[PDB]
């Protein structure tokens, strides 16, 4: 058998609130999770996962393959050439199992100044329409502000568990530009499960998605109620539990930077399951241009050998990095 990660639930609720002594017993959680394996579960977190799980699949299971095109990112449709991040990410049937739609900030507007100067990273987000989709976009809107108010309450209790004051990382992570990124992902149900779109570990574990580390600062993940993740750790890839009530923590590459490997951002992969399911990460990204200047939490006067990297930087070749490494999804 493979044996069940330390994954502790973190009551994140102080996090919210002006007791400063709290929000330290919770931000020395965080550094033990952080510490350990990498992962933890946020409870008390506010938002109402079962109707963003609901929202989900109505538009998941009621889009079809002809809206699918007209959302197409530029992998799959080549008239939207726009279109890296944001939009649908097709499955291909008998080939590929998964299928996605991502968007961005909200605030990306064509009048945004990012938006005129063709930044790379930023872009409008395209929706459905909304006589097919009632409700959607604005539901969609509105959740990309709930999880950002969560992800800006998480970052208070990581910078509190680095030793720094608790805007370190929430005052790089701004409504008016931040770079993160919602994506609601399906992974099908499907009978037969075409063996192409299964993937092998090298300890033979069936997988739809590879070893990799998250190209984020922190990720902040809705997962259903289907056991799938795994976490390598010292003693080999663990399993991650599920728990559709709480939302899954866990640092990317760029928190790894700053810290200088202090906080690791953790190896994990995505097991095979035949099962209808949902993943709605949300990808906590800062500014193009926002800079965090390296540090280590184990040296007496914090310095690193690591140099400055700014996020947009980070971001684009991270965002193309991993799907070199592992595929186009
Ligand atoms: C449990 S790994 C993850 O949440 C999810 O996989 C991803 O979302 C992968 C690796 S991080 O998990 N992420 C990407 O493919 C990056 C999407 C980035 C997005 N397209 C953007 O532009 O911001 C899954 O397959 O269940
Ligand atoms: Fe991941």
């Amino acid at each position: 058998s493979v044996s069940k990660a330390n994954v502790p639930k973190i009551d994140v609720s102080p996090l919210f609130g002006d007791d400063q002594a709290a929000k330290m017993r919770v931000a020395q959680q965080i550094d033990a999770a952080s510490r350990d394996t990498g992962f933890f579960y946020a409870v008390n977190h506010g938002i109402n996962v079962q109707r963003l799980s609901q929202k989900t699949k109505e538009f998941h299971m009621s889009i079809t393959p002809e809206e699918k095109w007209d959302l197409a990112i530029r992998a799959y449709n080549k008239e939207h050439q726009d279109q890296v991040r944001a939009g649908y990410y097709l499955s291909i049937p008998g080939k590929k199992a998964v299928e996605s739609f991502c968007y961005l900030n909200p605030n990306f507007t064509p009048d945004h100044p990012r938006i005129q100067a063709k930044t790379p990273t930023h872009e409008v987000n395209v929706w459905p329409d909304e006589t097919k989709h009632p409700g959607f976009q604005d539901f969609a809107e509105q959740y990309y502000w709930d999880v950002f108010g969560l992800s800006s309450a998480l970052l208070k209790g990581y910078a509190l568990a680095l030793g720094k004051e608790e805007n370190f990382f929430a005052r790089h992570f701004k409504p008016d530009d931040t770079l993160a990124s919602v994506v609601l992902i399906r992974y099908p149900y499907l009978d037969p499960y075409p063996e192409a779109a299964i993937k092998t570990a090298a300890d033979g574990t069936k997988l739809s998605f590879e070893w990799h580390e998250d190209v984020s600062l922190i990720t902040v993940l809705y997962q259903s109620n289907v056991q799938n993740l795994q976490v390598e750790t010292a003693a080999g890839y663990q399993d991650i539990e599920a728990d559709d009530t709480g939302y899954l923590i866990n640092c990317g590459s760029y928190m790894a930077h700053l810290t200088n490997n202090y906080y690791k951002a953790p190896i994990h992969r995505v097991k095979w399951v035949n099962a209808e399911r949902q993943s709605l990460p949300f990808f906590v990204n800062l500014g193009y241009d926002s800079v965090i200047d390296p540090f280590d939490p184990r040296e007496p006067n914090g310095k690193s050998d690591r140099e400055p990297l700014s996020y947009g930087d980070y971001l684009q070749n991270g965002l193309v990095s991993l799907i070199n490494k592992n595929g186009q999804t």
